[PDB]
């Protein structure tokens, strides 16, 4: 991988592996989400930021501050086949004191065609107290020099799906998958559950008949609270809709505390 | 990746990714096992065999025959760090009518040093009846031309750890992790549980204190029966000692054995 000529974005190529594909012999959305994370991490390393998933600056480390994902939105037009080369370009932009946004564009390396796009909202949090906070001026100037100054959006459209509010699923859910637990492979280097695991857990409550006859086109996921290594999760889904749409909710198995909410849009094969 | 000059082995380089490493910022044994599978798959493709993980020849496809793993043995001297380039060389050898063996050597790309080695035993099975069978002459000649004719072993040493018999853990287990279930990410393209998932399930019953103070050096795993997509597994472990453990994976309900294994851990 490498930073582009202007040094304001990063590009990297990946060859889709045998264990990364599903029943269609094309990459799963969890494989895509992992590659998005990998290219984000290589971009942060290329400009001197922390490499640990928190992308911290020198001032953030002293203050015990970290970047945490608040929302992930992914749209796939074509999933790359096993053996195909996919090129991913990523960039970061500040959204004032609210937080930062990381965007991605996925392309077929051979044709140069846009096969997918993604956007994510990140917020600053003290890693010990878990208290959210606005971005200060001192932290901001340290990373403004690595972001384009004019707006660059993966989802430029006026009322795009990436900014829609997600409602809370009401009991009873139409479908559910209960008692989901992370194993060591689901953890990152800091022993926290990897953000992509939650995508997998959301998708667990989609009936196999939908997965066999449809392809996932769009997924929007809000992250409200973290699943601890010793927590148990219930995944709930209700159909809201040729296209099929669903509302999703992940909550702790016991007390029903919300950890994530989301929506998915599926097109008939 | 590419077949080597003599066309009897295959080599491929991998850069260790951020999500592939554990608490030590080095690749997990599950990441290693996935890369071994990937290089095996690229070797089969390079010589015209099936894609799907079953590495079938033309005659096997007509007879509904597949290759299935019976045992996996991996020894790691150094886990590659995040961002490091690891080179993996793989080759196959027939073991008469018993089945086939696939071996691997892992190296640090910069130093050229051997950082790990692995071996696996594969048996032929009818995909529909799941009945094991010896390898016929007709199936054999089709793949003998892709194997070295003189023996080439990743574990040459006499009485090496890759061929030791594994006993059955007796109840009560010292440690356990119950109710383990696969999710869609644990499945391969054929909707079968990926062989590497069983390694993760075995390791789930190792106490976190061992994982924090030791590094996994050797793992030997026997595959007896497959976990279906709707099955539930219990992972059992007992200390037999460096620290050594005996492992057992069995179905949560009736206690049917799916795997047995052993692990050897070195103090950090
Ligand atoms: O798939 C098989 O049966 C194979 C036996 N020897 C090999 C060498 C390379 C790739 C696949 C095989």
């Amino acid at each position: 991988g490498s930073l582009t000529e202007d040094g304001l974005s990063y590009k990297e190529k990946f060859v889709v592996r045998s264990y990364e594909v599903g029943s269609n012999k094309t990459a799963t959305v969890e494989t895509i989400a992992n590659l998005l994370q990998e290219v984000g991490c290589n971009h942060a390393q290329s400009v001197g930021f922390s490499t640990d998933g928190f992308a911290t600056t020198t001032t953030m480390r002293k203050l015990h501050l970290i970047w945490v994902t608040a929302r992930m939105h992914i749209e796939i037009y074509k999933y790359p086949a096993w053996g195909d080369v996919v090129e991913i370009e990523t960039w970061c932009q500040s959204e004032g004191r609210i937080g930062t946004r990381r965007d991605w564009i996925l392309k077929d390396s051979v044709t140069g065609e846009v096969t997918g796009r993604a956007t994510s909202k990140w917020v600053m949090m003290n890693q010990d107290t878990r208290r959210l906070q606005k971005v200060s001026d001192d932290v901001r100037d340290e990373y403004l020099v690595f972001c384009p100054q004019e707006p660059r959006l993966a989802f430029p459209e006026e009322n795009n799906r990436s900014l829609k509010k997600i409602p809370k699923l009401e009991d009873p859910a139409q479908y559910s998958m209960i008692g989901l637990k992370p194993r060591r492979a689901d953890l990152d280097m800091n022993q926290h559950v990897n953000n992509v695991t939650y995508i997998g857990w959301v998708l667990e409550s989609i009936p196999q008949e939908i997965v066999d006859t449809h392809e996932l086109q769009v997924i929007t996921l809000d992250y409200r609270r973290e699943c601890q290594q010793d927590d148990v999760v219930d995944s709930l889904t209700t159909t809201t809709s040729n296209d099929s749409q669903f509302l999703h909710l992940l909550r702790l198995s016991g007390d029903g505390q919300e950890i994530n909410r989301g929506t998915t849009l599926w097109r008939k094969k």
